[PDB]
Parts: C-alpha cells; structure tokens; sequence
C-alpha cells in the first residue's frame, strides 16, 4: 500500500551503501576549476545519482501505481533530486500510460531553512503558504539529505494540522551519523558517511550548488565561506 | 552592461520568432496518450526549447561575465524553464572556468499566482522568502511566459522596495497578444502566436506541467479542465 | 507487419514537413565560432531531430514488437542518427520488457561511399563485416538521408544475395530534389527542401559531422572545402 | 607531446580504481526484466561511465589542443564509448574554439573480432579498408576494453604499416586478469577485477549491448547464450 507512518520508513527498500573509503579522485572526474582546492574528494558521481534516482522514480511509480499524488519539493537542497525525479517519473508513468490514463502527480514547493556552516541551528523556518490544497492528499515529500533528521521531524509534524490522507518520504541522502535521530524516508537513494556534502543542488553556505557530483567540502572551504 | 530597465528589455536579442501557423502534428512526436485528445498540435518541441535555452544561457553569462549574480525562479511555470537554464549556464560557466574564479550565480524561488483557467484573473499573490536578501545584489528574474505583462510589471514594481543593485528578465516565450502591455524581457527565447500553450512547465489549471513539448490546448481540454 | 518492399515505403507514416523557407538565424542557437561563416542557416535543430528520433523508434517498436530484427547501420553519415535510434529503441523496449523477454535487435555496420562535394558521383563503394550473417533475418536498414536515391536502391539490390528474410528502411532525411528516383523508406523523419544539409553526422568532405544541428552550407563553405 | 609508443601508455594518468568487491545490486538500479536472471551484480553504473568518458574527453582535448587527430574506432563493443567520447570532445572544442578555430577530429571505424563465448579465440580478424588516409595522420584509437592486449597489440602492428604519423590509444577499460600480455593505453577509463563484463555496448555472443550498466554476467547467462 502507499507509505503513511511519516519516519519510519515501514517497507522501504536498502539505499545503495557507499563505504566509510568509498569516493573518487578529483582528477577522475570533472571539477570546477576554482572548487577543486575546498573539496577533498568525490562520494558519488552526478551520473550513479542519476541512475540511482532513475530506479527510486520506479520504485515509487511502482507503490503508488496510478494512484494521483502529489510531490512536495523541500527547498532549496532538493532540486537536484526533484529535477530529476519528475523527469523520470513521468518518463515511466507516461511510457506505459494509455489513452484512458490520467496525470500522475502534482508538484508543489516548499522553503524550508536551518543550516548554518555545516550544523544545524535547531531551529526551522518554513515560508509560510495555504497548503490546503493537498488536504485529503496523498502526498509525497521530496528531500535532499537525512542528517540530524531535525527538519524532517519538524516538517512532518508541521504537516499534520492540514489533514492530508496521505504521508511518505523520498529522499536523495541517508547520513550515518551519531546526530541522526531515527527519522526514517520510505524512499531512500543513498546511505553515505558521516561528512558534510555539497553538490548537486546540496550546499554550504549557498555555495557548492552547481558542482555536479555529491562531494566532500574541506576544511579549507569550510572556513573560507563560513558565515 | 548588466540591464537595469526591467520591462525595456533595452538591449534584448531577437528571439526565435514562431510564426502564426508553425506547429507540427501531435503524430510526429512522443505525446503521453491521455494528453492527445486535449491538444490541437506541437508549438514548440522539447529539443528546441532546450537548444534555445543553452543559447540564451550563452547570452546572459556574455552579459554577466564574471559578476555575481541572482536567479530568481518565478514558480510554478518557470521550472523547465529555470533547471534547463542552470544546467547550462553551470556547465558554460565552469567549462571556461579558472583555479582563481568564483560561483557565477545565486538561486532563489518566488511563487506568483494570477491565473484561473487560460485568462488572467488581474490580481497577483506573492509566496516568497524574504527578499531583502536581494538588497544590493544584481537580480536576473527567470520566468516562463509574458502574455498580458501583469505579472512582471506588477512584481518588477514589488521589488523596488528592497534596493536591489539591478534587476533584468530572462523569459522563454513572449506571446503576440493584443493585450500585451509592453513589458519586454531582456534576454527572450520565443516569440509566439496567439493561443494559450501548455507543457515544458506551462499548465492550464494545473495540468499538462509534465508535457515535454510546448502544445496548443484545444476547446475540449479547456472544458474538461476549467475550474 | 514487418514492412519487406524496399524501396516502396508501402506503409510508411508521413514524416515532419520542413517548409521550403523553414529555418532558423545561426544566432538563435549554439554554433561552433569557426563553422558559422560556412553556414546560411540552422534548418532543423538538434534538439527537433532527437525529438523526431525517438518518435521514430516508437513507430518502429510498434511494427515489430518482439519480433528479432537486425539494425544495418550505414557509415558514416548515419551514426547520430544510428545512435540516437538505439538509446530510444533500448529505453522503449527495456521499458516495457519483462522476465520472460528478449532483446530485441542486433548491431551491424556497413560502410558507403558514393559523394564527393554536394554531388552523387553516380557510383557506390562498400566496406563491411560478411553480410552473409543476414541471412534469414530481418533488417532494418538506418540511414542518414536519401537523396538521388542511388545509395538505397543500389545497397539493397546488393543485399538481395544474402537471403536476408525481410528488408526495411528507416531514413532521418528525405529530400524534395527532382533527382530522386522514386525510392522510399519505411520510416522517414523529416522530409527538407532541395539544399545540401550538414550536422548531425552528415558532412560535406569529411566536415560538419560534429555540427550539432542540420544546417545548410553556404558557398563559401562548399568552395572553402571543395575536394 | 602526443603519445606515440603504442602499448607504452607512457605518460598516461591513472584509471579509476574498481576494486575487486565494487559493485551493485541489481535492483539498486534500473536493469531490463529479462537480464536480471544473467547478470549477478552492476559493476559500473553508466552514469559513472559517462562522467568519466567527459574527463578522459578533456584529457585528450588536454594532450592533443588544437592538433589535428583522428579517431579509429574498433567496432563493434567500442559503440558506447565512441559515441559519449566524440559528444564530449566536440562540446569541449567548440566551447573554447574561436571564430578563427578549425574542427579537431576526423572518424574513422573498423571493424575487428577475435572473441567467442567470455574468451579470445587467439585469432584476429580485421574488416579490409584503404587506410591510406591516415597516412602521416595523428591516429587515437578507441577501444573499449584490454583484456589479453591481443586486439590492440595486434591492431597496433596492423597499423603500422599504413605510415601513420602518430598511434595513441584510449580505452574504456583495462582488466586485471592474468592474461593481460603488458600492452598499456594511453588515456583509461576504469581498471576493473577479473570478471567478462557485458553492456554499454560490450557483449557475451552479441547479447548484452544494449543494457545500459557494465555488469558481471553469471554462469548462466553464459551457459544460456554459450555458442
Ligand atoms: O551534509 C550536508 N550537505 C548539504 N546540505 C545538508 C543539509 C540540509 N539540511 C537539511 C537536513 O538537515 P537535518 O536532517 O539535520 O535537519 C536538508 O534540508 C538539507 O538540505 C543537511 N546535511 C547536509
Ligand atoms: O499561455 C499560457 N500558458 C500557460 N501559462 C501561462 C501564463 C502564466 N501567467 C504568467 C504570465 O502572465 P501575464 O503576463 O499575463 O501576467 C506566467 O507566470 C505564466 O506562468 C500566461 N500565459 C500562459
Ligand atoms: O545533402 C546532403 N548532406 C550530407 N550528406 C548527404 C548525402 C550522403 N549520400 C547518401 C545519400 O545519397 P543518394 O541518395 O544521393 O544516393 C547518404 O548516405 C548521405 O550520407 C546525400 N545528400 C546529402
Ligand atoms: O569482458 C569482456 N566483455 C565484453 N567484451 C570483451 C572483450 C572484447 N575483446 C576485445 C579485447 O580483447 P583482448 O584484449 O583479449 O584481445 C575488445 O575488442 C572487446 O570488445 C574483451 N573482454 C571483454
Ligand atoms: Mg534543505
Ligand atoms: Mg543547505
Ligand atoms: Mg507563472
Ligand atoms: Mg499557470
Ligand atoms: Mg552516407
Ligand atoms: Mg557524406
Ligand atoms: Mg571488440
Ligand atoms: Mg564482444
């Protein structure tokens, strides 16, 4: 059936497990010029993030069927992973749709905020918006990354007061880390180790955001961009 | 220099003029089967929009150089629009880019509402993070289409109360409508006839969004979709 | 069912009508710096043509289903075609494959040789792996445009020997030139005035395959690189 | 300087190192229902090919700069590699070239074959063609995978013959298998374990090219297509 217990992830299927050592040289890859010096290493190529999303795209056409939803973007960490969700998405639902069909989902965009550096402040702010249209909805939230799992905790609760039918959580990134508080997606691209990423649409301190492979930011560019 | 005369559209290239009769038959390209019967033919189609945008994205970072900029995407129609054009300015800027250079560019969202079924309703609503975050910065505004020149004109005018550096207008399609007020975009992709079209993001009553190519909806999908 | 008349294009379905003046200005879109003084005009644009294709592998997907057939691909000026083919028939096949599926084509290449300029020298050269291998099998044969018609009429006359068990065509480009002969392709994806066409693979002396989109060579490239 | 040591790969840079236990499940990623049965795990996801050909694109670029080359691709199971590589290189070219700029490559294919079930038959054949037109010509060589070095040691002295100027080698994959006779490439995509590998256009008796990841076929699968 659809996912309705927001954080417990009930029948969600393993990410792909990148290793403690996993990653890439540099120089494997391509990199901005002027990002090579703040950034240790690449986790995960922009191409296996793709491909991974591709799948997570099947795997949710594959819970919700033709089952109407609609998608909730967290902004702004999440585009990457949005962009290339709704591009797959409808791709696998409109291949195999038929003349009696019917859309499969709804988007809709949500700014929420916490980070500063590469911690977060225990707080979130979420730019207010009627979100009574998704009341009696299935709805589907899209995040980047799961890490202290503070905002996702917080959203979650947030949405309850706008009696939606429905509750589930895809998400792009899963970090192992000891902040983490149990919150759980439905739909989870990848288990990573416990560093600070940046790229594919993840920054740090608004920076990072066009790199296109997920990478580990040094401590270099920690503290030339800190706030 | 970077434009600062949002609605002059001073120094606008031409943009690719769609002639009154252009279009091709929905048999010619992959069209979802469900969307068939509510669309009259292709205007626009997807590869094109998008060789265009990688063009436009050409010409705005020729403007913009090296100074740092702010996208500022306009929810919900600009989304194709929008992704497509930081993919290519991303990739345009970091190809040529140094070990001594820098971000090119900011990305921010705003979601502006007017309209109801194919017709504006005169009215605006704004939905946005604070904007003072602009102050002082050199804004490039992202938006889908200018039909009547509402929405523009009427945000362009909201945003000069948050002493912005400069403020320009990047637009994918300009239709040739008699109720055009003048608003000209700096840098424009399309110029096209006068239907309401739907697709790359473009919706009617929020549907059609997922439509790859840019479509003319017939009379049928209007009625069956009117609110 | 699987079309086997070559040259007769028997059920073909009509193809995209590139007007007589359809076109587009070098400046609306990317063009190598150093090709665009050899060019007049972008005819139809990458991003059109890759539209076209995947079309195209649907309509043949849709003629032979499972049916195993065997893609001739003929070098060199149909390898962006050829390509762009197999990525769309993979994806639409794969799509809707099953456990209990097969593949659904074989890769062969031949190449032919009969321009030199903007002209037909009126004789045919082929180089290829042993064509017997075809032998009771069906093929299909992809290929970049037909022109006069003498590279078609006359490879096929020539596969005759080989006891292949159907023979089909599929074309990217047909030309209205009064020096066709008559012969027709299966699948066709657009149909262009009488103008020698560079890009997308097709050259002019071994010059413009990298060129992104169709475009008409101007006389100062045809004298630039005449042989 | 160009590399002209065939086999030498005198200056190359490292490959990407897949150690002997990378790898994915198949049902991390997208694989085509009836594969699934014939393949135990993904070895490299396309995604990380791709990126990866784009890097070795710009490390060609890097050697060559505005020299003119020419690619021989050996056909068949090189498909996949030559076609991501020419994409990349001509973005990379023509986004850095000038007005006063000329085009970098020309192609060339060739047809080889030595391989029958997951092992070299120790023979070499060569589709005959007038290389002629490499004579004093810049030669890359595109291959898609050293396994025993039989193809390309051979292929290099084949080559010889034909007075070309300048013989480099760029490869996709480079296997650490005993067999390997010492024969090195130029510019290496990935260096991976001791396993017949098949998609991204490497086959096991012509089945497997079009599945999009390398993956590992099982016994099975080998048994099942055994020739
Ligand atoms: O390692 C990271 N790199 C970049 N952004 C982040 C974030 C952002 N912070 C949010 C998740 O934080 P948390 O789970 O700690 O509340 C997401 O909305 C992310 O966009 C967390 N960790 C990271
Ligand atoms: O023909 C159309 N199709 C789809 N959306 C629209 C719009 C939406 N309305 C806004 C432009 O309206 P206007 O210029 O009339 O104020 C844009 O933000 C569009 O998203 C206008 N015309 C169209
Ligand atoms: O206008 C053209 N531009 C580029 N190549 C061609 C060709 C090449 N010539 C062959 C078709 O020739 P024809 O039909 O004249 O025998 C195809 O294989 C093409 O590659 C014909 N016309 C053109
Ligand atoms: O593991 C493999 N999978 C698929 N094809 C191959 C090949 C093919 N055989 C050639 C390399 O073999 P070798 O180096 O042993 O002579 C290349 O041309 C490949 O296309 C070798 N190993 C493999
Ligand atoms: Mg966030
Ligand atoms: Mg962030
Ligand atoms: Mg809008
Ligand atoms: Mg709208
Ligand atoms: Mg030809
Ligand atoms: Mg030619
Ligand atoms: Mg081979
Ligand atoms: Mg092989």
């Amino acid at each position: 059936p659809i996912p309705n217990n927001p954080g417990a992830g009930e029948n969600a299927f393993d990410p792909v497990f990148v290793n403690d050592d996993d990653g890439y040289d540099l120089d494997s890859f391509m990199i901005p010029a002027h990002y090579k010096k703040y950034l240790t290493k690449v986790l995960v190529p922009n191409g296996v993030i793709k491909n991974r999303i591709e799948k997570l795209a099947y795997d949710i056409k594959k819970v919700y069927n033709n089952e109407e939803f609609h998608i909730l973007c967290l902004l702004k960490g999440s585009r990457g992973f949005f962009t290339a969700l709704l591009k797959h998405l409808s791709r696998i639902h409109n291949y195999s749709a038929v003349e009696t069909s019917k859309p499969l989902f709804g988007e809709h965009y949500v700014r929420v905020k916490s980070y500063c550096n590469d911690q977060s402040t225990g707080t979130l702010e979420i730019v207010s918006e009627d979100l009574s249209c998704l009341k009696g909805k299935h709805v589907l939230i899209v995040e980047d990354i799961i890490d202290t799992g503070k905002t996702l905790v917080k959203f979650c609760e947030y949405l309850k007061k706008f009696e939606i039918k429905t509750v589930a959580i895809a998400c792009l990134f899963i970090k192992r880390t000891p902040l983490w508080n149990g919150f759980k997606a439905d739909f989870v691209g990848f288990s990573i180790p416990d560093h600070f990423v940046v790229g594919y649409s993840l920054d740090y301190n608004e920076i990072f955001r066009d790199l296109d492979h997920c990478c580990l930011v040094n401590d270099e560019g920690k503290k030339k961009y800190k706030a």
